[PDB]
Order: C-alpha cells, then structure tokens, then sequence
C-alpha cells in the first residue's frame, strides 16, 4: 500500500457525506446504494463511521459534473479519467467528484459506479496507489466478471488499519 506524502488522515472517528448531486444515467436509489455499499467496506475493517447530510458541508462532498468544474483538475470527456477524490483535510479534500460525460452502471459491462466510489473513498481516508493488482487502491480502472465476488484485498485492509486501526 501508499499512503499520501505527509499522511493526511482525519483525526476523528465519525465522518459525514453529503451527495449533492445526482446523475443522468441511474435512479437515485442506484446511486445512494452504489456509495453506502463503498462507504460499508471501509466501515467494516476501521472504527471509522459514516453518516449523511442533506445540507451543510459535510467532510466527504459528492458530486457529479463535467470538465471544469472549480477546482485545479477538469474532467476530460469520455473515458480516460473517470473521476478523482482529495486526502483528508478541509474543504475540497475529502471530496470526490465524478465524471459524468461517464456513462455510469450498475452491471459488470459498463463504469461501474461502485467500483469507482469505493476507489475513491480510498482516497477521502488517506491512501493512495496500490502496486498489488488484487487491491482495490490500484491505479488502473477494471471491473469484474461477477460483483458478488469483491472484496478488499489484505493490502487495502493494511494501509487503511495504518491510519485509523482496526475495528
Ligand atoms: O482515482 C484515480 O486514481 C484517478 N481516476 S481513474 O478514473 O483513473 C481510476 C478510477 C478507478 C480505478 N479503480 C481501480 C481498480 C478497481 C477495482 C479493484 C478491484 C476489483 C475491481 C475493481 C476499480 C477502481 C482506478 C483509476
Ligand atoms: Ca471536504
Ligand atoms: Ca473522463
Ligand atoms: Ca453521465
Ligand atoms: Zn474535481
Ligand atoms: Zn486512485
């Protein structure tokens, strides 16, 4: 595993999310399901806790938009980058922000939504790039055969135990 240079981790076990917009391509009950199941799997192998705004600033701001979109990093149309998140901190870090010249899924075929949030989450909580190719912090986007079959590889389970401990 790789952690961020200088270790940004939030010091504090009870985090919030809000999701402040929504896309095109899923219901908004595929979506809220797509991110609390990303927001589970790290819940589940740290002391960490989540729980959602409808309003203010929450720590984790989730938001779908296209190209420049106010902050240093535009999107950049279909394929290629698909979305990106910040290290822990105030104000856009923690955030994650998707691209939605994307087309989202929920199915093994398309970008799958899942997949990519729960990366980014990742992210959000202080890791960085994986060089195991099982982990889900590895730098390359892919999906799988079957959904069923995800689970957190050991590396992702050790950095994120680094930061915050285990359950
Ligand atoms: O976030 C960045 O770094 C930059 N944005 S990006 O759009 O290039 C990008 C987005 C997602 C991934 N993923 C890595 C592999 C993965 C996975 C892992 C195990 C099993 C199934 C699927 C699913 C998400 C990698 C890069
Ligand atoms: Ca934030
Ligand atoms: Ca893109
Ligand atoms: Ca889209
Ligand atoms: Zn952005
Ligand atoms: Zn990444």
């Amino acid at each position: 595993f790789r952690t961020f240079p200088g270790i940004p981790k939030w010091r504090k076990t009870h985090l919030t999310y809000r999701i402040v917009n929504y896309t095109p391509d899923l219901p908004k009950d595929a979506v809220d399901s797509a991110v609390e199941k990303a927001l589970k799997v790290w819940e589940e192998v740290t002391p960490l806790t989540f729980s959602r705004l409808y309003e203010g600033e929450a720590d984790i701001m989730i938001s779908f938009a296209v190209r420049e979109h106010g902050d240093f990093y535009p999107f950049d149309g279909p394929g290629n980058v698909l979305a990106h998140a910040y290290a822990p901190g105030p104000g856009i870090n923690g955030d994650a922000h998707f691209d939605d010249d994307e087309q989202w899924t929920k199915d093994t075929t398309g970008t799958n939504l899942f997949l990519v949030a729960a990366h980014e989450i990742g992210h959000s909580l202080g890791l960085f790039h994986s060089a195991n190719t099982e982990a889900l912090m590895y730098p390359l986007y892919h999906s799988l055969t079957d959904l069923t079959r995800f689970r957190l590889s050991q590396d992702d389970i050790n950095g994120i135990q680094s930061l915050y401990g285990p359950p």
